[PDB]
């Protein structure tokens, strides 16, 4: 068999596309060839997105894989609600429930909540950006009652290159005026470096601060530059390079040629790109299930129309939606598995604490493994310095008679 | 001469559909007219709005009156942002400044904040409906810094 699949890919994602090609190379077989039909236009532009998605559906492809942004998700998924094109993405998961959508990125909100109990704060500052949705802002603010948290939320998103130096001044100066010292950030990874730059430039990384980065791939930036600061910058890892099942992929990826697969040669990979492997794997295993369960995707030569009027489904799409939801496999994010709504379960996430030797696993979390600690590793033992604070008035504490030399 | 115009109306927005026809009856004039082409299909989901847009655009309507929701709004604003066919709405103002969109319903945030200042409030619980857009929940949470409010949402 041969199986055309639509790529509604985001531009600026050469690493994701390289992971797509490496997944295709790994998983392709002459039994059923998952076949590219790929396009790349501005994901923020709902029109151009819809237009290309019509073009791809105008080939009658069996499934489409790609990425969207909150400027588009109730454009795209509304189409999956009508044309029943089965759809897979590891982008940010939606708050609602929709068949024909596979939400390959796990839900960050549960873990990030549980971490707040684990660090035991009644007070934190909270920056966020709009692009993954204000879903985390809502979820934590809804959760404000349960622990009676004080929370301040300041929209960092509208920071732009017109004034991206004095904005961060005024912003962090506001956190000095409230004297905020537990800081949650919810950006995309390719933003976090620009906040961390200003954090270092104005010194706000010494002991007393505590940081979280609300990304599943916390260890992607130049964390080593703030690794010396002394703030406990602590954040998540769905990717774990230590899993030998995964580490064999990490080896193969980092050894694959750097320029034919642009940016694949690094020892580390964005968890978006990593989930591209799991996504292509689930599409392959779903077409394999379809063939093994002996229901054929044998289909009329007519593509259909994304805007027939009234539009009408084609029934085999329901079979693809079953087949995809039936998948359970090992991958770069563990034993991945999906509910009947199209949202993952069993998704297990590690919590990394930036000790100065490097980010190390203080625990892991799942829906049933509620923040299971893994601090049995001894990095940090042998009595790090307890810093003692006090005052100098005679006689209670005084200088040594040789204090200028001591 | 007449100008052909499009219309979309939410199902159940029957008072607005009435007021629209009453407005057409009032402001139609001897020298020029409207030729409304109207749809009353779904609005709470992008598909219906998109199909109606294509139908009425293929009809060549030079302006459209209609409505949207945060679920559908991006679909409209991107379509008009590309195709130069304008859109006018009484729906909530978005965060965006797309051309071709006349977001008539005036800014409510400035007055809200100025009244909060007038009561000199310090600590209160703010509720919200998500689907009007969190632009207010943002613009009141933002100044919970500068105005040191103690909001809960």
């Amino acid at each position: 068999n041969s199986i055309q699949i639509g790529g509604l890919f985001p531009r600026g994602a050469d690493q994701e596309y390289s992971a797509f090609r490496v997944g295709m190379v790994q998983f392709s077989t002459s039994e059923f060839r998952l076949t590219p039909h790929i396009d790349n236009l501005e994901v923020a532009n709902s029109f151009a997105v819809t237009n290309a998605f019509c073009s791809q559906f105008s080939r009658g492809v069996y499934a489409i894989f790609g990425f969207y942004d909150k400027k588009s998700v109730n454009t795209i998924t509304s189409f999956c609600g009508t044309l029943h094109v089965s759809f897979i993405t590891p982008s940010f998961p939606t708050d609602g429930t929709h068949p024909f959508v596979i939400q390959m990125r796990p839900d960050l909100k549960g873990a990030l909540l549980s971490l707040i109990e684990y660090y035991q704060w009644d007070k934190f500052a909270y920056l966020y950006d709009s692009d993954r949705g204000l879903s985390t802002l809502q979820a934590v603010l809804d959760s404000a009652a349960e622990k009676k948290w004080q929370v301040t939320a300041i929209n960092v998103g509208n920071i732009n290159n017109d004034k991206k130096d004095e904005t961060y001044r005024s912003l962090f100066q506001d956190l000095e005026l409230k004297k905020e010292r537990r800081v949650i950030l919810d950006c995309e990874r390719d933003k976090v470096n620009d906040i961390v730059d200003q954090v270092i430039t104005i010194g706000k990384h010494v002991k007393g601060y505590h940081y979280i980065i609300a990304n599943l791939g916390f260890t992607d930036g130049d964390l080593l530059k703030i690794q010396f600061g002394g703030a406990e910058v602590s954040g998540f890892q769905i990717v774990d390079y230590d899993d030998s099942l995964v580490s064999k992929f990490i080896e193969r990826w980092s050894t694959l040629e750097e320029k034919e697969y642009p940016g694949a040669h690094t020892a580390t990979i964005k968890y978006t790109s990593a989930l591209t492997y799991d996504a292509v794997q689930v599409m392959t295993e779903a077409f394999r299930n379809l063939r093994k369960q002996r229901i054929e995707i044998s289909r009329r030569g007519n593509a259909g129309d994304c805007l027939a009027n009234p539009a009408v489904p084609w029934g085999q799409g329901v079979e693809i939606e079953r087949a995809l939801k039936q998948v359970q496999v090992e991958g770069l994010s563990g034993n991945i598995k999906f509910d009947q709504n199209g949202k993952r379960i069993n998704y297990t996430i590690n919590i990394m604490e930036l000790k100065t030797n490097g980010p190390r696993k203080i625990g892991y979390w799942s829906e049933v493994d509620k923040m299971v600690l893994t601090e049995d590793d001894t990095s940090g033992l042998e009595q790090k310095t307890v810093v003692v604070t006090t005052i100098l008035e005679s006689p209670y504490v005084m200088m040594k008679k040789n204090h200028e030399m001591l």
